[PDB]
């Protein structure tokens, strides 16, 4: 990418990256045992993040050295914010997978039903103040970079709930992501029938969007709304599979696919309108268990490669 950490990071106070877990640490998280058994090259990391005077785990994927100074890549968990079994790490072979494909990749593992945004609210449930869009890319990006040694491209990647937050960053700050994958997310976020997603996610974490973006319709849930700004993500190389494994967050489904599926609809003719070109994957199948998330990470290889130039 051209736009450095530095360019968005402005005067944020930036994050201090640890390689060891708080002193503070009542019990280990689930995830520690697949770090451990995982190849070297996988690394538990901890970075503070001043906004939000918290600790937050990071499971890395380091590159090898093999090439040189290699991408990064930011996957997000969905709802369950790597701090339940529902994540990445627990659920699929996404460290093995890019191992293999010599990368960085940084998988933030707590934001439990957080939309990794900044809230308006704090709310004591999900740990107080969340400042997730000022920690993710503006707090982190400096130290973690500096300390992985990155060719200075990035991409950033989310699932279900995340599948959002992915494409609103790139329009926040458009040049810092090389590329950004949305697997089976809503854009919208502010008209009716997306709104209640949000509740419905937020709901688990005895939360209300309100509390996360305002009022519905208010100035800063459109600055939220993926679809509205959509034009905006032109310049970034897209992936984005269909919205119907985004009612995995909630736990008839024939109404509910056909609600969410228009997200999907939507935002597709919205860009093809506007001449924003996409991958796409949009064909149906049986499932979206972890089966289907996991093949995401295979589909948008295609994308993360092309904006990569990787061989």
């Amino acid at each position: 990418a051209e736009v450095t950490p530095a360019d968005v990071a402005g005067d944020t106070a930036l994050s201090t990256i640890s390689d060891s877990a708080p002193a503070d640490e009542a019990s280990a998280p689930r995830w520690r045992a697949h770090v451990n058994a995982a190849d070297e090259r996988v690394k538990e990391m901890w970075a503070y993040s001043p906004s939000m005077d918290r600790n937050v785990p990071l499971v890395v994927i380091t590159a090898d050295e093999s090439a040189g100074p290699r991408p990064v890549i930011y996957l997000l968990n969905g709802g369950d914010g790597g701090e339940g079994a529902a994540n990445w790490v627990m659920q699929t072979d996404v460290l093995d997978f890019y191992l293999e494909k010599n990368v960085n990749v940084v998988i933030p593992m707590e934001g439990k039903f957080s939309y990794y945004t900044d809230w308006v609210e704090e709310n004591a449930s999900l740990g107080g103040k969340q400042m997730w869009e000022t920690f993710l890319v503006k707090e982190l990006p400096g130290p973690l970079e500096e300390k992985l040694n990155t060719d200075g491209q990035r991409a950033i990647a989310g699932m279900s709930m995340s599948a959002t937050t992915s494409l609103l960053f790139p329009q926040h700050f458009p040049g810092f992501y090389d590329a950004a994958a949305s697997f089976s997310g809503c854009a919208a976020t502010s008209s009716l029938l997306p709104w209640e997603y949000l509740k419905l996610t937020l709901d688990r974490g005895n939360a209300t969007p309100e509390q996360m973006w305002g009022p519905r319709g208010g100035e800063y849930n459109i600055y939220n709304d993926a679809l509205i700004n959509s034009d905006k993500l032109r310049g970034t190389e897209l992936y984005v599979s269909n919205a119907s494994g985004l009612a995995g967050e909630w736990e008839t489904g024939g109404i509910i696919e056909a609600a969410t599926n228009k997200c999907t609809h939507d935002l597709k003719a919205k860009l093809d309108s506007a001449g924003i070109p996409a991958d796409w994957n949009l064909r149906p199948t049986g499932t979206h268990s972890w089966g289907w998330w996991q093949d995401d990470l295979r589909g948008s290889w295609t994308t993360f490669a092309r904006a990569f130039e990787l061989e």
